């Protein structure tokens, strides 16, 4: 299906079968930020997959990022 | 189906079968932030999948991120 | 089905079969934030799946995040 007709109209929105995601600020104030990590065996034959997939950030697989943003 | 007709109208919204998600600020004030981690065996043949999937952040699989944002 | 007709109208909303989720601020004030973690064996062949799935944050699987945001 998914016809989505329209004849006029200022500033209208139509959203058929889809996926939407938003977010806001992520302020973090401080004076000292210390991190220690010890990863040992993350993946051992881990199959993966994706299709029509999105992401508003840093895609990754089997990582030890430490401090993201 | 999913017809979604319209003839006029300022600033109207129509949302058929879909998924929507929002969020707000995530302020975190402080003076000291210390983290210690020890991950050992996360994945051991973990199949995964996705289709028409979204995300408002940092996608990942089998990680030891430490401090996200 | 899912017809969703309209002829006029300022600022009206129509929501047929879907999923909606909102949130607000998440302020956290403090002076010291300390975290210790020891994960050992998270996944051991854990199948997963998704379809028409959304998320307003950081998607992940088998993680030891430590401090999210």
């Amino acid at each position: 299906g998914n016809v989505t007709a329209d004849k006029d109209g200022v500033a209208d929105v139509s959203i058929e079968d889809s996926v939407i995601s938003l977010s806001g600020d992520h302020c973090i104030i401080g004076r000292t930020l210390v991190v220690h990590e010890k990863a040992d065996d993350l993946g051992k034959g881990g199959n993966e997959e994706s299709t029509k997939t999105g992401n508003a950030g840093s895609r990754l697989a089997c990582g030890v990022i430490g401090i993201a943003q």
